[PDB]
Formats: structure tokens, sequence, C-alpha cells
């Protein structure tokens, strides 16, 4: 639909407050909201309504009227569910290790937020003091430690650990930061510290808690949120690769989408890239009288299908996470009746994770092909061998990254296979079909991580590639006239009263380019002597009817190259002398892509790399720098940059 | 969205005329249209309009104004494309074998239809006579033979074999039916049989003919079409299994979907099933004081997500097949400019196919779990062992089908893995990313096929099950009172003046049912003696205070069992004596599901099966029957009976 | 182990007689045997021995001593098994279509052969007359029609259709050839045409006939057989590509395998390639002072692992197909005891198929990367653009095949995913684990097929490449001196008494080669003018101190280029005028690889291609030719030419 | 948490052991003092953090 783009969605999510308290009313909770609560420690509370309180209280009352095994049964439903694996002791912990078998804290916080929001719909019949137990945990930084695996997503077990924690189970353990450091204390031990009192689960109040898809919906919401970002970064990387490659903006022309193949997201993607490329002095906007490969040229038709899936996933997950009661059985109250269904079958969130993971693998394949092309000397239209600043003979700057990019891409491929086709006949066959939503959600989450390493690698590389390209442009700017000059100083007199000027200038220059594009692997000196050497053979053809010794041309050849090698060395020192805030790239880069350049180059401190050898020094590794770009993506810091350049 | 459902789409598709000529205008082509013209030999033609003819002629005229190599180049860009593999001779052909390496006929006709439509948009710049070359071919049943494999769906090769066929190529075979029998002639050797004249491609009139998605879009349209039907059949099968299982309709109540988890497609599927179940005597509609399993109870939330993808896929494909120019370059006549993009990257159609194939596996899994549960004596609530009409000892009716069901399901799982993750650096890396659309379409088509096998098998089995259920019902109808009769005849006098009446009849009936549930694998005689034998134990409890000999009750037992044995044998013969058109099943089945039962039991001839042993003969095999149902699905005959019961 | 190689196995298989009758004795059956009897209509029979007949009769006699229901039960355990799907009528059949849902003929014959062999072991307890029922069927070309799908390879159904065919079932069709043409008759309607008498199964003589792996083992044997050939063809293709690429044979030196990484199969493959490369004029054998890519250089370590699996698979299958009773129960006559186990769980054969299918994808990938590199003008060391004989402008010879290659490879990837991970809780859960052997065998067979398409395409392309290489060689042979000639004719006098001779000839030749490497995409005229134009620049350097006009050298340039243009055009016509049996390629190709070249260029008729444009005509398409090579692989005709060049 | 993006210590220790064992075959041409650098790391519980 040409109304609501991924960007609209990202801006909405990014607008979510982290300070103001989030109010759960059972219907307006959105994806940006759950993410702010899970990761940004946003305060959370069941909306101060009365309507909400009444329907809640009414649900409970309707049940009270239909005291013994009611509580006992709950204990029996919680017992068999606390069956997951977790480190038995703290002795197993090690530096940077220890909690691998536990669900990420943000997933648990997001799960509790979604758990409460749905219980406010007055269908579950669980006391308001129980929902409050959960919001207090969230507001006091108390997060239950729950096993990573064990659920088939009909999320009974992980949810039970949450219930056990609030109900103060003896073996229940929780996580919490106690001024300065983080600790893992027992449930009743943590609650004691914050003056919180353990709740006591009553009639059917246990199924109303352990039933549901809150844990899946939570991790899935975190994953879709991260994937949107990666999607927009991919598009930004495309625009910047079009620039570094000196490609064509025309592939993103409205006629090639809006008109001829009106897929709303093909239009959306082409529109975004078109926008990013506007005002670019790197990319080509017109031609007068040429190829440009699929990685760049077919990028909208490649990413477009993926984007609609991500937009679709967003529709599904906002309904799932903010407007659905996934418990069972459910009460109708106003109609005085209980219904037995299966709203706990998280096939909806599983379906979004399966589709997103395949999409994450398609985005990675696209960007990999663009990046590997740009890193291929015989394909990147002139750029230095491995994006090395100095002589390639002792510099292979990005070769390893080119390799790492393939490694990430391969892994995304395997990760992309479906999880939902591996359903087993669980629970004495009563749960013969289960969604496997959290397992799918977990796989998609790893794919986000792997794509992030790939895209952080691509960003690092294009930056370096456009700086180099900026250097080529600075050089060309001055060498263009210099060629004309050194020509006349050596041939003007050699032949006057002829047309041996406008022609020799046009053919020499046309021959120089032709050869220099497939000689970008040569070290500086040999490259230029090779260039004009070929250029000489061109003068011999235009100036056939002229009086000149072969030593009178060989002098023009050694002088032309000499100037080129001296020029190039000049432009280079100028660049490495000026701070990045003054980079020559900032005068060719589009105003919008210039925003990401500055973010990485200025705010993240990762600069262009000269080359250990040349510098005669081993500087902070490339990896240490890629790692910094990677971390900006995982923390989300880059999100606003992306929004700002695409808004 | 709650507007437009899968049935709304199917209805619209099945409304596509087969006789009325189809006029292509570059924007109105439907998926119902495309299908009628490819599988229903519906006449096609480029709409008789001046507008169409105008822009067509203009696109050409624009080109003609920017001599020799123009045609040559197109004899080059057609030479290297005719590189697929196909039987070199007819000496290879065998009985029911020979064209495995050729593209299905209907796919070619559809591609032909789609090719033309897109050409009418005037972005191509190809003569109208050429478009007519294809239409004539379609109108005369002239379908070229094209290799099954070879393209990476950037579909150059497949299309080339279509061009060379209407361009009269010496080594360009085709397929047609010459009154009575079909044959495989050569291009000009078939066109000179229908008065057709082979066209000659002019300037860039080859690329505008071989650059496109036509072939993929065609096969994808046929696969999505078939998948829509299978998707409806799966819901029908769900309803009928709820009946055969004497399950609960409450799982499809609007409160458990429309109100609690408002996913449009979960509501859509729940509604469909609720409908089909309305007025069913088999399914339960309300209790009064259970445990339906997930295969039945969670079907809406299981199928809902898949349904939304098929509906999303329809939106993608309609725009692709009926409103997009997937060629390159593209001309903007009313702007005097040529555009170089990449609308040939069929990622859009591959996306639909990838998601559809996964959906087909999810459907298969659901129906399999339903079917296998219904075939499990320990889970099917009292149905006969293997759905055998007579004694189980010498009857294992659907044993093989349960196993075949698992076989088809397993195959569906492996088929569902993605194809788009196996992209290769094709064509000197220029085509580093390619959609693989046709290959994916091909795989999805195979899943359509295997699901058809699974659903045909499920249909066969559910039918036999409800008849057997009908018989159980008729029996329980007459046996109920019989029990109350023989009870007095033997007791009554045994203890008059007390309450040993209402109680003895309740408890005996109750204990009689609890033991029959798990004894449905016994023959008939021992089964019934087992039942009342257990009952007699209940008698000893109720009639504790009474004067009766152990032989007095043993007489009651044998009598009861004898009555039951005779009774069941009676209700059976009554069933097998009456034509299916008078089957007692029609008295319990819902009005809507009865339609499917009648379609199979009558129009198909596939009747219930009593048993080869019993009947002392070997009648047409189970398979031959299942094949009938399968053949009804593949031909599309069952399509209107599906719309009929759901519309 | 270093004993027994893949070739040793192939040799042994291709040594299986087709005329000499095959005698089954329950322990000697080979995989070469099984194949000859299923694909080579080789006569089969239960070895004429008393021992065999003794234990057979004894197994029966043991049973007969522990009347009615005995036969009935077997009419029940055959009823429910004939549940597969197959065309209900012949009105469905079409040209080259009709039996897609039936098991391949050869598979049935093989299963038939294997069934019998296992029965001769006397563990079954089935009459000898029954075994003869099957042998006769095989000897008379009577092959029953059995449904393609249905079994989970615990292969009850498929086999049942074989029993019912020789047991004379009314609804049990079969296939046979009645002098001249093949037909599909009924059981007794075909046996009463060959004087055969339908057998009647007695006590437990049905289970001992339908319980087994026969069908899976059969298809797996045929697939492994084909895979062995493909595996050898892949190594042959590797060697020929090293030639066409003028690569290095050093990568196959024994020190880089036998000594440094002693993996038996890496040594085995390295040896095979080393061999084929012995005495090659194309491949380099030693330097004297490079960079072969992994597709060529790492082929032994890439194919080695896969080869070991095929050899391991052979060991598994031979024991399975020729020395195992996969029925149940099983009788130990000389111990008076019946055993209940599970030798019908074909996990063994599924294992072979799963690993073989993955291997087929690894092979395809390797050969694809080799082929696509050879087709890349920028990587193929000087070969013509798309392997076009004439000017590239109007010739893109193998463009379509590079793309088809990627297409086949992508398909191989998806096919390679496992099938054994999709096991379902079949048959009321009694068969909770089942091998899925036949389904896996079926998939592996398809990979055999698609790899054949890929390798046939690779073979076609390498052939064209070496001819073109041969032409380059013949040209370089005569051009070398020509350069040294025209150099003196124009220079020499220009500067006598100096060293401007040995130097000018070296540097010019050197710079002439460096520019030709990357100019192989130019037509011919501009190409050569481009070359010496660059050369002239080198002249100006060497002949710096000499009296010569710019028109003096420009004369040399044009002269040189003119010479080259004429020369190349001469060596070309010399090539196209001589029959292939006299192709200059035979002078450079290794003795062993020449065998493949001759097999294709002669016996197959597939000649090099000059170009439709140039020749001013449209000759048999590339595809029709590739199809020939493909057909040679499928028929197994190329098998002996493979053994011939490797033996 | 913290070291998820690093290879497990045992893999690195096993890698160093295998690295040395193969360098003793006299095909690599790497000084013995270099192989010793690796065994000392292993014997002193020094394990390089690797991505
Ligand atoms: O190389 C190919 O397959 C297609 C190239 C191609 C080039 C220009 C316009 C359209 C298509
Ligand atoms: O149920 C089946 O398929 C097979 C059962 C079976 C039972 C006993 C001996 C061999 C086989």
């Amino acid at each position: 639909t040409t109304q609501v783009t991924q960007v609209d969605i990202v801006e909405k999510m990014l607008a979510a407050p982290t300070d103001s308290t989030l109010e759960l009313d059972g219907y307006s909770l959105n994806l940006g909201d759950v993410v702010s609560a899970a990761r940004k420690g946003r305060p959370v509370r069941v909306k101060d309504s009365d309507e909400i309180r009444s329907k809640i209280d009414k649900s409970v009352e309707f049940l009270r009227s239909q005291t013994e095994d009611a509580i006992s049964l709950q204990k029996a439903l919680l017992e068999h569910q606390l069956c997951g694996v977790l480190p038995s002791s703290f002795d197993s912990f090690r530096l940077g290790r220890g909690l691998e078998n536990s669900l990420p804290l943000e997933v648990v916080r997001g799960a509790m937020t979604i758990r409460v929001n749905s219980l406010t719909r007055g269908h579950s019949a669980v006391r308001l003091v129980v929902l409050e137990a959960l919001t207090n945990f969230l507001n006091h930084g108390i997060t239950p430690i729950v096993p990573l695996r064990g659920t088939i997503s009909x999320d009974l077990s992980p949810l039970s650990y949450i219930a056990a924690a609030i109900s103060g189970h003896p073996d229940s353990k929780v996580h919490v930061v106690h001024e300065g450091k983080e600790k893992i204390l027992y449930a009743r031990e943590a609650m004691a510290l914050f003056n919180l009192e353990p709740v006591v689960l009553g009639p059917k109040e246990g199924l109303g808690l352990v039933n549901g898809t809150a844990v899946s919906a939570s991790m899935a919401t975190l994953a879709l949120h991260d994937a949107h970002m990666l999607s927009l970064l991919s598009q930004s990387l495309t625009a910047m690769t079009v620039e570094a490659m000196v490609g064509h903006a025309g592939s993103f022309h409205p006629f090639l989408h809006d008109v001829t193949r009106p897929h709303p997201t093909q239009i959306e993607v082409a529109g975004n890239i078109r926008k990013l490329l506007e005002g670019s002095r790197f990319a080509v906007h017109h031609e007068e009288e040429r190829q440009d490969r699929y990685p760049l040229r077919t990028s909208p038709q490649w990413l477009g299908p993926l984007v609609s899936d991500l937009i679709h996933a967003h529709a599904v997950l906002t309904i799932e996470a903010g407007q659905s009661t996934t418990d069972n059985p459910l009460i109708d109250v106003e109609n005085k009746t209980s219904h037995h269904g299966g709203n706990f079958q998280a096939a909806a969130v599983a379906n979004t994770m399966e589709k997103t993971r395949l999409g994450l693998a398609q985005i990675g394949k696209l960007n990999f092909t663009q990046l590997t092309e740009m890193l291929n000397a015989g394909m990147n239209r002139g750029l230095p061998s491995c994006l090395a600043a100095e002589d390639p003979s002792l510099s292979y700057h990005c070769k390893g990254l080119d390799i790492a990019a393939a490694a990430y891409t391969s892994e995304l491929g395997h990760l992309a296979n479906p999880v939902t086709t591996h359903v087993q006949p669980a629970e004495m066959a009563n749960q013969a079909v289960n969604s496997l939503a959290l397992i799918s959600a977990r796989r998609t989450t790893e794919s986000n991580d792997v794509l992030s390493l790939l895209l952080a690698t691509h960003l690092y590389c294009v930056l370096q590639a456009i700086d180099l390209r900026a250097i080529e442009f600075e050089f060309k700017k001055q060498f263009g006239p210099a060629i004309v000059s050194l020509i006349d100083q050596h041939f003007g007199s050699a032949m006057t009263g002829s047309n041996l000027r406008d022609e020799l200038v046009e053919k020499v220059n046309k021959t120089l380019a032709k050869r220099l594009e497939q000689t970008n692997s040569y070290d500086l000196v040999p490259r230029w002597h090779d260039a004009f050497s070929f250029a000489a053979g061109t003068v011999v053809e235009v100036l056939s009817s002229t009086s000149l010794s072969l030593a009178a041309v060989n002098a023009w050849k050694v002088a032309a190259a000499e100037s080129a090698i001296s020029l190039t060395r000049q432009v280079r020192e100028t660049f490495w002398s000026a701070a990045s805030t003054s980079s020559p790239a900032l005068s060719y880069l589009s105003p919008r892509t210039q925003i990401l350049y500055a973010f990485v180059r200025e705010e993240l401190g990762v600069k262009a790399r000269r080359g250990d050898v040349f510098l005669g020094k081993q500087e902070v590794t490339i990896g240490s720098n890629v790692s910094k770009i990677y971390e900006a993506i995982k923390s989300g810091r880059i999100n606003n940059v992306l929004l700002k350049m695409l808004a």
C-alpha cells in the first residue's frame, strides 16, 4: 500500500518515550512501546483507568462465583513447568560467560510488559495485584532468570519462571542491579530489598499467567525492530556504494518503478535511495551519447519484496503484542460464559520470524554482492586493489573483510531455513502441532546479529572507498589541465598550424583512462609509467606527420608519469593532513549520505586507514574499528542517523 | 484487513470466463484471467483499442528514429539463449514418459499471455504484429516446447524458445493438436498448417521480447491459484474431522478470535470453519456440567498466518502479472527518454513462491496431525481401529493411508526449505544476485501436488469415518432404550419399590461408554461381552441389596451383549443396503459439508469400503479410489464445490 | 584406506555381464549386478543349488508346523497396502506424460531382483515358486506399475503392488513390451500371454514378501551408481579445465597430498587428475623464476571427502542389497526359533542417499566455479569473451550456459537439504521413527539428473574452450617469429651495432601479452591495433636513442596489427576446414583427456561452434547439442570412456 | 555475558596445539623458537582472544 512506509514505522518506533511512564490499557500498546520498556528501562504501569480496573475485578468475581485444591492445583501446574536448564551454581560462571542458558534480560522485561497489557483486557480473570507484582518488578529493575530453551510456543515454561518469581518460589532466582553492580538473588530475597510482597496465586489465576505467547511476542518484537533498522541501513549502504562506484542514480528513477512495476515497496525503496543520492557529485545522474550490475541496479526489486514482508510482520506483531489475549480458557463475562480455544498457538509470531529471517539472508546477500564487487579491482571501476591508501604491494587493507563478509553471508543462508517444519508430536500428542515461535524468534535474532556484522563491515569499507574516490577526484581535477600543459610544452611547437591538439588531448586522455581502470593493482610508479607508455603509442598515431625523435616523446612520457606520481603523492598528503571534518569527500558526498559518513568518521572515531606498513606502525586493528561500528548498530545509536538521512 | 477474504478471491477467480474472449490492455489482467487462458484454452487478444495501438506504434516509431546489424544482433541474442536441454529425438519418448525436461504446457501459455499484456503498455517498443504472433499461437493451441531448467529468473532462455518459435527458427520445435491427436512439429511446419506467418524481429525487438518475468509470473500464478484451493480444502477437512471426531464447535466461536485475538485471517478462517459447522449433528455445540486437541482446536491460529501470505502473494502477483513491464531497457515515449533499470529481477514472484511453499508444508502438517489422530484407535473417540467397516482382525482399511500421509508430509517439509538462499555469481558476476523465481515456482508446484495427495487421502478417510460415525449414532439410537428394556426384563422385579432404576440405568450406560471408548479395536462379539461383563460389575454395586443369583446377572450380560451384537449387525446391513444417496450420514452432517460428501460419494463414485475379506472379494483398491479424489483436485473440478460450501 | 579406489569400484561395476545369466544366492549379489538386471534386462534366476532349495524348503516346513484365515489375513495385509495413487484411467495420459506418479521401471526391476536374493537366505519362509514368480516376471520384461509415493521406508506399499501383480489381483496393472510396442495390461492378462501362472500366497507368506527394504535399496543402488560416474566426470572436467585455462599440474603433485595431507581419497583424486594431466601440452608442468585459483588448485581436497562417502556408501549398500534380510519376523530354522526385530528400518540406505545428495551439490558447486571462471573474460587467461569463435560483438556463445550453470547449481543446493529430519509419528505412533529412504533416494536421483545437466554443460564448454586455446597456440606459434621479422624489416637498420634487438623483441612481446590478456573481449581489428599501439609506446622507450619518425613506427604498428589480423584469420580457416579428427587440439590435449574430446567431437557429433551470425545461418542450437552430451551421461554410454581414460 | 563474539578458549588452545604439531613436520619453514612461543602460551595458561 502506498500509504505507510518502513520509514514511517521506524520514526514512530523511535519516537517512543523512555522517560514518561508507559500505560498499558490492553489495546494501544505498540511495538516502539514494548521495545522502550524492554531495553530502555521505561517505567511501566497498568493504566490508571477504572474501566480497566472494573473489567479486571469483574473477571475475578465472575470466577469466584464459579476454596481448597484451587491453590494446590496451581502449585502442581507451576511445578512441572519449572523444568528448564540453568547453571546450577555460580561456580560455572567465567569472565564474559555464564548465562548462555538463560533468556536475554530484555526479552524477559518485554515479556512481562506484554503479559500485563493482555491481562488488562478482563478475559484472563487475574487479580490486579498480580499485574502490579509484574510492573513493580519492571519498575524496580527486577528481572527473572529464565531458561533459554524448553518451550514449543503453544510459552508455558518460560512464563512459569516469571510467575514463580513473583509468587516467591523457594528455588526461583532473579536478576537485579543493587546500586553499582548487578546480582542474582532469590525471589523473596530481592523483593525484601525493595519492600515488595510476594503474591499468592489463586483459582485459575495460574493458567491466566502461564498461558500465552508473551515471551515469543516479546523476542519477536525486539527482532523485527532491529530488522527494520538493518533494512534501512542496507538501503543507505546501497546509495553509498552507488557513490563509491560512481554508478548510476537512474536505476532509481520513478519511471522504473512508480510507472512500470508499481509494487508499493519497490517504489518505497527506490524512493529512499533516489532521495539519498540526490545532490551527489559521486553518482552519475545523466549520460550523453555503461552497464552497472544487478547488485546496485536491481536493489529496489530485490529489497522491495523483503520490505513488504517486514511491514506485514509489523501489522501482525502489533496486533499480537498489543491487542490480543493469548490465554486459555477465556471469559466473556458480559455474556456469562467461558470459552475454550487455542489463542496460545503463536503461529502468528512464528510466521513473522520465519519470513524475517529469510529476508535478513536476502539483505545480506545483496549487500555482500555490492561490497564484494566494490572490493574487486577488476570490477570496482578504478578503486585501489583492497581499498589500500598506499602501495598495494604491501597493503591488502580490506581483503580479510571481503572474506569475513562471505563468512557472514554463508551463515545467514543456513540460518534462513524454516524452523516451523520441525514440529514434533508434543505432550502425549495433545500438542501435536506447536508454533516453535520462540525458537524461530531466537534464530531470527542471531540473523540480526550476523547481518549487523556484515553491514558494519560494508559501512567501514564504503567509507574508506569514497575517501579514496574523493582522492581520485581531487587528483583528476588538477591533472586534467596539467596533461594539456605538459602536452604543449612538449608538442605545441612540434606541430603548429594543425589540428594536433584538441585531438591528441582527447585521445591521450581517452587512452589513459581506458588503461588506468584495469591497472588499479599496480603500485604508484610502475602504474603511471605504464599509463603514459601506452599513451605514447597513441601520440605516435595522431602525430604521425611530425618531426620528433623517439627520445622527444619518451621525455614526454617520463615527465607525464613523473608529474602524476608527484601529484598523487601531493593530494594524498593533503588528505591525511586535514581532519576528517574537512575531508574532500564532504564535497562530493550527497548531503544525506554525508550524515552517516560524519557519524562514523566523527562520532565513532573510526577514520580512514593509511596502512601499517607505510606508517611504519601497527595501529589499532581494522577489527577494533569495525567492532565500533557494529556496537553502534547493536546499541541502536545509529538508528537516529538513519532516520535523519531518510526523513 | 477484514475486507476481502481468500474465498472472495477464489470466487473472483472461478468467475473468469473460459469462452468469452479475454482482451489484454496492459492493466486489467487478473490471476483468474491468466489461468483461464493457460489451462482453459480461453481465447486471448490484445484489446481492440486505438489507445493501445497508438502507444504501441509510438514506442516503435520513437525507436526507429533512435539498418543492418540491428537484426543480426538479435540473431546473436537468441543463439546463445537457446541453450537448454530437451530430448534430441523422439526415440527417447516412452509410454507416459518423454517430456520431463520440458516446461508444462499451461505454464508456456500463461507466459505467452502475460508477455503480450505487458507489451501493450508501450514501454517495450515491439511491433503489434509480434504481439499477434503470440495471440494467434495461443488461439490455435500452438504451444512451443521449452526446456524446464536453465534460467535464474533475472527468464531469458525460456522466453527465447518462445520467440524463436514464432520467429520461425529451423531448430525450434512446438506442440499442437491436429484434429484427434497431438503432435510435435517444427515452427514453420506448424504455422504453415494454420495459415500463420512467422514474424521477423527488428531493432531491439528481441530484448523487448526476451527480457521479462513472464515465465515465472505464469507458473507462480498457477501455483498460487492451486494453493488457494488447497487452503480452502484444508479448512473443509478441518470441519469434517471435527464432525467425525464428535469434537467441539466452540473453538470457532467469534469471541476466541474476533474479540480476543483480532488477526483478520484468524477471524476469516475461524468464520469459515464456524460456518461449515453450523447445524451439524456430529459436532458438539454446548456443554452443561472434554479436551479437543490442538489439531482441531488451534486450526484457526495455525492456518490464519498462512492464509494472509497467500492473500499478500495474490496482491503481489496480480500487480506483477497484470500491471508491470519487466523488460529492460524501458522507454518513456511521452518524455523522449530510455531508462536502464532492472524490473527483470523477479524477486517479487520468488518471494510469493518461497512463502507459499512453506505454507503448503504448514497446511499439510496440520491436516496430517488431524488425520493421524482420527486414525488412532486410542485417540479417535471410539471410531473403528483403522476405519474398517467390519471386524478389525481381518481389516486394516486405512493403515496404509496413515503411513502414506506421513510420507507426503515428510516430503512437504524438505520441499519447504528456501531456494533464494542458493544464489550464484552468475554471468561473469554481472548477475551476482538473481531471483531463482522459476525454480522456486517449480518447487512450490510440486508441493501443491504432494499436498493434493495428502488432502485427497484425508478426504477419503474422513468420509469413511463419518459413515462409521453415522452407524454408531443409529446404533446408539436404538440401543439406548434396548438397554432400559432388557434391564427391567431381568431386573425390575428383582427390586421393586426402590430407586434401583434411574441409577442402574445411568451408571450402567456410563460405565458402558467408558469401556467402549478404549475397546474400539476389538472385533464385535468379545467387544460386547467385554462391555457388559464390566457392566455386570456395576450391577453388583448398585444392586448390592437384592436377591439375585450370579447366573441371574450373567444371563443379563450375555443377553445384553447378544442384543448389541445383533443390533450393530442390523444397523450395518441397513446401511450397506441403501444407496449412498440415502446414507444415514446425511442426517448428521452439516448442510455445507454434506456437499463435499455428495461430491465424492456420488459424482466421484468413491463409496465407503466394507472390506475385501468380509465381502470375500478384492474390489477396486483403496488407492484407485484416492486417485479419483486426487484427480478431482488436480483438474480443478472440486474448486466450485469448495466455493459452493463456503460461499 | 589406500586400497580400493572409486575407479576400482566403477571398473568392477562396468564388468557386470548383461547377457550371462545372473544367479542369486543370497550373498554374492553386487551393485553392478543389481544394476545390470534393472537397466540392462539381464536374465536373473535363483542359483541352481540344492543348498539354496534346501534352506528355502526348510524355512517353509518349519512354519507349516507352527489352514483357513492364514490366506485371508494376507488378503487383508495387501488390501490396506494398495493405497497409493496412480492414473485411474488412460484418458489422462498425454504426449510424453502420464506416469509421473509411478515408480521408475528400473527401480521396480531392481527391487524385484533384490527381493528374490534376500528370500534365498531362508530366513523368510516363502515358497520357491514365489521367488520364481518374480524371476519369470523379470525375464519376460513384466514390470508392475507401482505408485511413486506413499512409503516411509519402514517399503510396505510399493512391494504390495509387486505381490498383487504376481499374485494375480483384479485391480493390479503391470507393464510389458509385446513385440514392437509397450503396453499396460492387468496382472493375469499379462501372465496369460507368457504362459505364466499367478501364485497364491499361503501362511505368513505375505509379510515375508512385503516386509523389506528392496524398493529403497534398489533406487539407492542406481543413484549411487550414477553418482560414481558423475564423480569421475567431475575429475575429468577438472583436468580439462586446467588445460583450457593453461593452469598448473603442480597442484596435483604427490607431495601436496600423499606426503603432507595423507587422506586416502585426496590422494586418490589427486592421482586421478595428475594422471589425466600427464603429457599435456596445455597445462604447465614447471616454472623458472602465477596463482591458480581454488576451483582448480583445491579440487583434490574438495572432492576427496565426498569421494570417501560414496565409497563408504558403496560398502553400506552392497551389504544391504546383497547380504541382508530386511523382513520381519525372521526365522532361525537351525535353532527352531522366530525372531522379532526391525531390519526393515532402512536408515542405512537413507544415510547413503542423504550424504550422496550433499556430495552431488558439492561436486556441482566445484565444477560450476571452474566453468564460470573459464567463461569470465577477466579471469580465463585470454580465452574469447563467451567462448565465441568469431567476433564477440555478434557472438555470446556460452552466455546462456554460464547462466544455466548457476541455475542447475542453485537447484542442487536446495535439493541437498536432509530428508531424514522430517520424520512423522506415523502409524498410530508405532512407527514413530521411519527412514524415509525411498523419498531420499528419489531426491538424490533428481540431483544426479541436475548434476548431469551441469556437467554436460561444462563438458560442452570446456571442449569449445580448448579448441579456441589450440587456435591461440597455433597462432602464437607463427606470430612469434613474424614479430621478430617485421621488427627488423622496420627497425634493425634503424639502429645497428647496438643491443636494440634482444631487448626490443623481449619487451615488445612481454607488453604485447600483458595487454592481450585483458583485451580478449575486443573484436579482432581494434584488438590488434590496440595491442601494438601499446607496443609502439614500448618501442619509444627502448629505441629512445635512434633516428626514426613517428610515422616510421606508426607504420610498424599498423603492419604488425595487419599481420596479426590476417594471421589469426588464417589459422582459423585452417581449423574450420579440417575435420575434427584432425583438430589442432589433439596436438596439445593430454592422451587421456583426448579420449573424452574424441567421444564428444566424433561419436556424439557435437562439434565446435563458429557462430550463427558469422555463418549467416541458424544451425542446430547449443541446447540440442548439450542435450546430446546429457543423453550420453543418462544412458551410461560415457561410463566406459571414463573408465578408459582413468583405468 | 561479554565474550559471545569470541572463540571458546578450548578451541584456541586446541588450535595452538594442532598448529605446533603440524609445524614440526619441516614443511612450513618456521623457526623452532616460534613453535615454542606457542607451547609456552599453552603451558602458561595464556590464551589469545579471537573473534
